[PDB]
């Protein structure tokens, strides 16, 4: 029972209220010390700890910060708060009607940077979409959720590669990939993405060469940097350094005669 400095005792902890439902637990909002509030995912043991394994190992701003683990049963994980939600509620409540083009690309450009930071520690995520972005003040937002994150050595398949999804080879180009489709989550305000298709048939079409189109309202170029992330190869994906610079300079590099419109 050799626990490393990440570990604290449950008695300086004290979930509030509940923030949601979960498959491997629920995620509460308490307060950590009486002084600091955080947030507390709650509930194999071991394994469930592998998510703060990893977040022991990762420290950016564009990522939830890990705060304290226990390692004990009740096994939790403490960590930043993140007083907006997931993107994904964010996109499609009350908030959602007034984000445009400008505001979408800075949401981007912040998860693209998180992720790039991901990309130079050569780990992976495996489960990046909407509902795993977390959004706090300012519009800050914060990639989380790193439940199958790994160092590199079913799925949501509308969000996966289909050659993660397929023959299990989840590299930080599979990561590109669900980028891309979290593109379209953010221009379409939340919509699931292939609507209509169920996934058998996805798989199917994401094979025979189908992409989703171009979203309305959404410029060509964006679309075009959905397809590039949707390559068939895996390594003609742009990485997530390009990723972060294009969105980062989108308006004066790439539309810089955009206009904004009635949705976006
Ligand atoms: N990890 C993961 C997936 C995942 C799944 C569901 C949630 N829902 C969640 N979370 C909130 N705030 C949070 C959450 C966090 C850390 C992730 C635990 N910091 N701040 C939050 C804050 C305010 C209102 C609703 C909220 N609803 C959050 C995260």
């Amino acid at each position: 029972l050799a626990k490393d400095a990440w570990e604290i005792p449950r008695e300086s902890l004290r979930l509030e209220v509940k923030l949601g439902q979960g498959c491997f637990g629920e995620v509460w909002m308490g307060t950590w010390n009486g002084t600091t509030r955080v947030a507390i995912k709650t509930l194999s043991p071991e394994a469930f700890l592998q998510e703060a394994q990893v977040m022991k190992k990762l420290r950016h701003e564009k990522l939830v910060q890990l705060y304290a683990v226990v390692s004990e049963e009740p096994i939790y994980i403490v960590t930043e708060y993140m007083s907006k939600g997931s993107l994904l509620d964010f996109l499609k409540g009350e908030m959602g009607k007034y984000l445009r083009l400008p505001q979408l690309v800075d949401m981007a450009a912040q998860i693209a940077s998180g992720m790039a930071y991901v990309e130079r520690m050569n780990y992976v995520h495996r489960d990046l979409r909407a509902a795993n972005i977390l959004v706090g003040e300012n519009l800050v937002c914060k990639v989380a959720d790193f439940g199958l994150a790994r160092l590199i050595e079913k799925f949501p398949i509308k969000w996966t590669a289909p050659e993660a999804a397929l023959y299990g080879r989840f590299t930080i180009k599979s990561d590109v990939w669900s980028f891309g489709i979290l593109l379209t989550e953010l221009t379409t305000k939340g919509r699931v993405p292939y609507p209509g298709m169920v996934n058998r048939e996805v798989l199917d079409q994401v094979e025979r060469g189908y992409r989703m189109p171009c979203p309305p309202e959404c410029p060509e170029s964006l679309h075009d940097l959905m397809c590039q992330c949707w390559r068939k190869d895996p390594e003609e994906r742009p990485t997530f350094e390009y990723l972060q610079a294009f969105l980062e300079d989108y308006f004066t590099s790439t539309e810089p005669q955009y206009q904004p419109g009635e949705n976006l």
